[PDB]
């Protein structure tokens, strides 16, 4: 059944709008802003938000996609068929969320009268955002919302409750999209310690010893904020062997999660060597790239024969793929191969340099890059992760 | 009939960045613009094409109400039963053509270029217009492109061709659009005669004396090019008069459309034996005024008791209405005829500041004011011409 063409006529404005701040955010950007003033806590700040813009517009283009393949992704989650979201109201809540966040961008930059300069408008944004999300009326998707929340609670709390198909679902998206994680933990450090609250003018140079404290992994504040979507998923698998006994699935599932943990303390023992200096820490580095190796070639071996469960003994005629496909051209299959090769490599490298305070100049821009490609990675996983998911079935 | 939803999310996307463009353009021009050159001018160039998107989007709320009061108008405007341009087609275009005026606004204001400094801008939009006019190639509605452009070449030629619904539907509604006739007038006397094009914006203030060649009357050329569509409607209802071969309803409406002749050459005789002297000045105004009053008189009765079929002798309990009315609220036949009245008589609101002011540039800042009127005046006019006329039929 079409959607009424209001819901479009939203869309298409929403689309405009976003369009036309982002021209002229890019232009103020190039000639308004100055470069002497840092501008780093701001991209920092702003990339959790992005991030989540980026990631419902292709969970839009997801559910799109599902929808014309002819999977049945509706049983699959167990959603409730009478009131289910097309990818127009994905589409209508990302825009008017890009809207509001690039409205708040430009203010910050502008900042066009206050008398508190420029640190209302971030908290502003994730005010509004957390507030839609738990507004307790019962307007604007208010049956989605109560859905997501009670999923939320279910995840957070997973070693109790029992294991279900959206609950290892919602946890490999929050897997992919920590970087809000660290994005918050960062922005709370600064608000609570760096800042000068009782000041005005905002952000300034510092040359003071005790800057940079989010930046340094202090004792714990760092690697576990880096590795919680990870403690998630193992005691979630975990508590789906014990309800279900079975060996080789769950057993290999809790190493190929326990992998990301060994390889994060292991960076974090790597930079502590680092701040005693001590001769063998060149040694502790191998290691690293020991623990790199067998963390990416694990979850590329459950990503192919696994995951989407490719390279099946009965391929036949269908090259490096499975016996049935539902998707029309192979030329997907073979590029999402190829991509993912490329794209795990530096995912991985990522979350080692955020946590690792590695390269003190060019890693918030190695950061800031290739943020927005693992996004990229987890949409062209979702497709194939789902169809192998039906086909199963 | 529904649409595609496509049509529906261009629509959106050009109304989304046109509402854009627009607030953009207004804080420029508060903030951006330098008050050093006389910016009329620029006003007489961008006016009439304001006018002419505005008319574009009013006609498309104007078949809307045609497709759900019932009336029946495809089948009186001789157009193709199974092919007709819904209100999202005519949203869309207006949306265009303003996303492109208001491109080259902020070009003219901001000059980014600086090759081409100022003059390119509007010809090019001009330009563009015109070729999207006559553009011999079957896109971008090929068949409504040709029928305006068939009907454009039958109205001005029009005491040879045979009288139809829409020869003088066109010929009503460009008697309100004489305002355009008038800027593009002053656009090629500005570009023709005084301009200096070997200069580079023309950062040159007009206040010296030898300005204002194309602001008079003069030679008379502003008088002719006003009065071109009521000549068309007069001979229109002349040669009606002719084929029908009764003189009730037409010899009326061709007194009614030449009292704007004595109109017109009285004003002009007035604006050119002003700085003359001619002492006898005050009584051509008299006698301008009084054919004020009675022309504007002369259309209020012809719009009230015959164009709408109002006030008439046996109306029963819908009281100074008429008998079958398809539209449900009496608040609007009362809203649109107190609106008329005052529209019809808003020139003497006019004339009291040109009589009780000595504020420099006086005229002219009202004219615009009130240009976008007769617009709305002739769009409301529409509704209850159609009803008659579908009634009649
Ligand atoms: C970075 C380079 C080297 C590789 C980039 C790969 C992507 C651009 C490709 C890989 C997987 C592709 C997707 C694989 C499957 C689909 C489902 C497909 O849905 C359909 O319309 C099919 C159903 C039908 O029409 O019968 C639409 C294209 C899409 C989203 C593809 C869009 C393009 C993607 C994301
Ligand atoms: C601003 C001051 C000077 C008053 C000007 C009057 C306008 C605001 C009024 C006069 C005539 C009115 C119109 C008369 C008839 C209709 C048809 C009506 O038809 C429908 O689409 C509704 C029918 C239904 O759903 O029952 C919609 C409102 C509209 C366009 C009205 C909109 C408001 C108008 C333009």
């Amino acid at each position: 059944q079409p959607a009424p063409a209001w819901t479009t006529f939203r869309v298409g404005l929403f689309c405009g709008i976003f369009i036309v701040l982002n021209i002229t955010l890019v232009l103020a950007a190039v000639f308004k802003l100055e470069t002497d003033r840092s501008i780093w806590p701001l991209i920092r700040i702003y990339r959790g938000g992005f991030l989540l813009i980026e990631f419902l517009f292709l969970l839009g283009i997801n559910t799109y996609g599902w929808r014309q393949a002819g999977v049945n992704h509706v049983l699959i989650f167990e959603l409730n068929p009478r009131s289910n979201l097309s990818h127009q109201h994905l589409f209508e809540i990302a825009g008017f969320l890009g809207i509001l966040w690039c409205l708040s961008l430009l203010a910050c930059f502008f900042a066009p009268i206050s008398v508190i300069p420029t640190y209302v408008y971030p908290l502003a944004l994730y005010g509004f955002m957390v507030f839609f999300l738990i507004n307790p009326t019962k307007t604007f998707y208010y049956k989605s919302r109560f859905w997501l929340l009670k999923l939320l609670f279910r995840v957070f709390t997973a070693p109790f409750h029992k294991v279900g198909f959206a609950d290892f679902w919602l946890a490999d998206q929050l897997n992919s999209l920590s970087v809000i994680l660290m994005d918050l933990e960062y922005m709370i450090c600064f608000y609570s310690l760096e800042l000068k609250w009782d000041e005005s003018k905002g952000l300034l140079p510092n040359n003071s010893e005790e800057s940079g404290i989010c930046h340094k992994y202090t004792y714990g504040v760092r690697a576990i904020v880096q590795c919680i979507p990870a403690w998630l998923r193992f005691i979630q698998c975990l508590r789906r062997y014990r309800d279900t006994k079975r060996a080789f699935p769950h057993l290999v599932n809790a190493g190929k999660y326990s992998t990301t943990f060994f390889m994060v303390t292991f960076a974090a023992l790597y930079s502590t060597h680092k701040e005693r200096g001590h001769s063998d820490t060149m040694v502790f580095f191998y290691l690293w790239i020991v623990f790199y190796i067998i963390s990416s070639c694990y979850t590329l071996i459950w990503d192919l024969k696994m995951d989407w469960g490719l390279f099946d003994k009965n391929a036949g005629e269908n090259t490096f793929l499975r016996e049935e496909i539902v998707y029309p051209q192979k030329a997907y299959y073979y590029c999402a191969i190829i991509e993912d090769v490329i794209l795990r490599f530096a995912w991985t490298i990522q979350i080692s340099i955020t946590s690792t305070t590695l390269l003190p100049h060019s890693g918030d821009i190695i950061a800031t890059v290739f943020a927005p490609l693992e996004v990229f990675r987890r949409f062209v996983w979702n497709f194939f992760r789902l169809e192998n998911e039906h086909l199963n079935n």
